[PDB]
């Protein structure tokens, strides 16, 4: 773990707020004192008390993989604790949360530009990420963190059927080009100001319906350029999606539009 992981000192850290929770402990925000002094904002997964040895491996096994990165649109780790307790993943801290429910707070509040800006900032996470040989598996706005300044970085690699694609449901064959997949599904959910995909369709309709060409629909006054990405995204034949170094150049040249556009066959 300490191969690509920092230890910190508990004593360069402050806990300010309990910022939510997951699936092994609280997540809170703070602060970290630098080596050189500097003081920055931090937030930090902590592990539940009680845990077990296999909690434990698990739980900072994702720091393993986390500390391997240094992107500006890849969560950026600060370090962990292990020497005392609770046991702690510190990274840099995301004023503006979860990608998902803070465009579920600003419905239609910001320009095709914005929205791209953001799209484009998760593509070169991703394409950063599959330079490196990893595959997300669970790429999902949920799953993408958004700072003040509306910058987005990838997170989580702890690792959901609406986000996975046909064939890494159907035989588990996960690839870059199932996080491609993943993507596009992120898209629609950008474009769509967090909207949950396939909203609370039966798992087993969602598998179904894909499997038969069904896609879901443009959101509300989808430029046609991000729409058909979605659809391209969405190829059944997983050689025929973009690479995300196409996806990365596509939403380059996007922001450098007007045309505008129950699952569509
Ligand atoms: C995607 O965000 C999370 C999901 C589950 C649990 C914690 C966070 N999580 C993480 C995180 C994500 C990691 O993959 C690893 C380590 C951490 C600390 C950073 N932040 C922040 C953050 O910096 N700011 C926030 O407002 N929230 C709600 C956050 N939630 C998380």
């Amino acid at each position: 773990v300490h191969e690509f992981a920092k230890e910190l000192d508990a004593t360069n850290i402050s806990i300010d707020k309990v910022v939510g929770a997951g699936e092994f402990g609280e997540v809170c925000s703070g602060r970290l004192k630098l080596p050189s002094k500097k003081e920055i904002s931090v937030a930090i997964k902590t592990l539940k008390v009680g845990y077990t040895e296999k909690q434990r491996r698990d739980f900072l096994g994702e720091a393993s993989i986390m500390g391997q990165f240094d992107h500006p649109n890849i969560i950026r780790l600060e370090g962990v604790v292990t020497k005392s307790k609770p046991v702690m993943i510190v990274t840099e801290y995301m004023e503006n949360g979860s990608l998902d429910s803070f465009l579920r707070k600003h419905d239609a509040q910001f320009t095709v530009i914005q929205l791209v800006g953001m799209l484009r900032g998760i593509a070169s996470g991703m394409k950063y990420l599959s330079d490196m040989g990893y595959v997300h598996r669970d790429l999902a706005a949920r799953n993408i963190l958004i700072n003040s300044n509306l910058v987005c970085k990838v997170s989580d690699f702890g690792l959901p059927i609406r986000w996975t694609s046909p064939e890494a449901i159907a035989y588990r064959k996960f690839t870059s080009a199932s996080d491609v997949w993943s993507y596009g599904i992120v898209l629609w959910e950008v474009m769509s100001y967090g909207e949950r995909p396939y909203w609370e369709m039966s798992n087993q309709d969602v598998i179904k319906a894909v499997d038969e060409g069904y896609r879901l629909p443009p959101p509300m006054d989808c430029p046609a350029a991000l729409y058909q990405l979605m659809l391209d995204c969405w190829q059944k034949d997983r050689n025929n999606r973009p690479k995300f170094e196409q996806i990365v150049s596509i939403l380059d040249k996007l922001i450098r539009l007007k045309i505008i556009t129950n699952l569509l066959l």
